[PDB]
DNA sequence: CAACTGAAACCGAGAAAGC
DNA sequence: GCTTTCTCGGTTTCAGTTG
C-alpha cells in the first residue's frame, strides 16, 4: 500500500491543476504537464502547484522551515512515476516539443 | 565513464592536437577551433566530439542526421562539470590560428 | 538561431531510505 | 517484503553572446 497511486488521482478529479486532466472516460488516462522551467521562473509551468503538492503532502517540503526547490521537487515526482507500478508512461502518446507540453500517463489496474 | 574514455582518446594518438603536455600524464591540450571559421576541416576537427556522442550513445552513424555543434557541446559542458577537470584558463589560447584548451586531471 | 557559451534545469537508474 | 527518495555522472535547455 503506497501513497502516490491514490493521491495523483485526486489531484486530477479535483481539476485544481491547469493541465492536469483526464484524456478518456474511463478516468485511467491523463495528461500531466511537463515544460522545462526557466532560469528561477517557474510560472510557465502551468502545474509547477503540482510538484509543490507532492512535496507538502509527503513532508518534504514544511512552509517557513525549508527553502522552496521546485526544480527538487519536479523531480521527486518524475522518479516517482517512473519507478511506480501502478503507472506506465504511453510514450507514443506524451507530447514533448509542442507549445503547451504534457506527458500521458496510464494508470494499471 | 568519461575520465577513462579521455585518457583513452589521447593515448590512442588518433586526433592530432590532442596530446599530453607532460610526462605525468596528467595535463593535456585539446583542439578547440571555431566551426565557421576559415581554416576549419570538419573531418578532424568534430572527430573527438563524434567520438563522444558515439560511444555514449546519443548520435548513430546513418540514422541520425549528424549536428557537430552539439558533439561539441556535450564534451564542452561535460568537462566543465566534470570535478575530475579543471581548465587552465591562463594556458589555454582561443584567440589564435590554432585555437586550443588546456585540461588538467585530478587522481 | 549559425555557432557558441556558463549556468541552471534536466534525465535515468541503482543504491539507499523509509514503510 | 514494498514503495518512494537520494546520489551519481553526465545531458540539454535557457538566455543570451560571438567566450
Amino acid at each position: 500500500n503506497g501513497k502516490l497511486r491514490q493521491w495523483l488521482i485526486d489531484q486530477i478529479d479535483s481539476g485544481k491543476y491547469p493541465g492536469l486532466v483526464w484524456e478518456n472516460e474511463e478516468k485511467s488516462i491523463f495528461r500531466i504537464p511537463w515544460k522545462h522551467a526557466g532560469k528561477q521562473d517557474y510560472n510557465r509551468e502551468e502545474d509547477a502547484a503540482l510538484f509543490k503538492a507532492w512535496a507538502l503532502f509527503k513532508g518534504k517540503f514544511r512552509e517557513g522551515i525549508d527553502k522552496p526547490d521546485p526544480p527538487t521537487w519536479k523531480t521527486r515526482l518524475r522518479c516517482a512515476l517512473n519507478k511506480s507500478n501502478d503507472f506506465e508512461e504511453l510514450v507514443e502518446r506524451s507530447q514533448l516539443d509542442i507549445s503547451d507540453p504534457y506527458k500521458v500517463y496510464r494508470i494499471v489496474p
